[PDB]
């Protein structure tokens, strides 16, 4: 079977990231988009501009708005990209045939929205060379933060190819965890959130996401169906691109 992924980049990141999948998924017959988030990738906002998690997600939740009726995709998160598609299956559980965590946080319905996050910050504390800064968006004071070159080469693209390391460094932007806004959030529902069908997919050799966090998050919240890549790094679909692929044919061909 064929499917229609729709490929959620992680904060300070953009679709670029997505730039070796997005082929080969196209090249199995699927149909592939992937979305920059708002003030990532080449969209025109600055993240100063953005006062949540849900102001963050806009063109993910337009995109799913777009959708005619009846027409179902497969979200596929990496890292924080869990969080995006927990906001956009509260608003649009019916057009989510499955949600595809690479890894990726995994939200759950009975602690807040920052929960995974908080655990995130206390099994992983230092971030190395990466740069804070405030900035005030709607009566809230938020941290921004830009991703150190050296957390970049030796956390999240441990075993990539120096040329994909390179379009990192050029590449990745200002972000947020948006953290306080989503401890304050309402909860994502049972209702929506919970309804869908949730593929976790990992490696134990991800050295940012650890094993330590990644085992907790599966323990806290049942995924579906868990696929363990056995090597690669946090950056899967850069390491891993053609394992990726086969996991997500399998669930394209099990969840529609």
């Amino acid at each position: 079977a064929f499917a229609h992924f729709v490929l959620i980049h992680t904060i300070c990141h953009g679709a670029w990231i997505w730039h070796k999948l997005k082929p080969l998924l196209e090249a199995l017959g699927h149909k592939v988009t992937a979305l920059d988030l708002a003030a990532s990738g080449v969209d025109p906002r600055q993240i100063e501009e953005i006062g949540s998690f849900d102001e963050y997600s806009e063109p993910l939740l337009t995109f799913l708005e777009a959708l005619p009726p009846g027409e179902k995709v497969i979200l596929v998160g990496e890292s924080c990209g869990g969080l995006n598609i927990a906001i956009a299956a509260d608003k649009y559980c019916e057009k989510i045939a499955a949600a595809v965590f690479h890894n990726s946080v995994l939200p759950d319905t009975e602690h807040c929205p920052s929960y995974v996050v908080d655990k995130l910050m206390e099994v992983f504390p230092d971030w190395k060379d990466t740069t804070y800064f405030t900035y005030t968006k709607d009566g809230k004071e938020i941290t921004g933060l830009k991703l150190g070159f050296t957390l970049l080469r030796e956390n999240l693209y441990t075993l990539c190819g120096p040329e994909e390391y390179e379009l990192a460094k050029m590449l990745t932007r200002k972000g947020s965890l948006f953290q306080n806004i989503l401890a304050k959030r309402p909860f994502f529902t049972k209702e929506g959130y919970g309804s869908i069908k949730k593929i976790y997919v990992w490696t134990d050799q991800d050295e940012i996401f650890l094993p330590e966090f990644q085992l907790w998050q599966i323990e806290n919240y049942k995924p579906d169906k868990v696929y363990k890549v056995e090597g690669g790094d946090h950056k899967l679909q850069l390491t891993k691109t053609k394992e990726i692929a086969e996991i997500l044919q399998e669930v394209a061909d099990t969840y529609n």
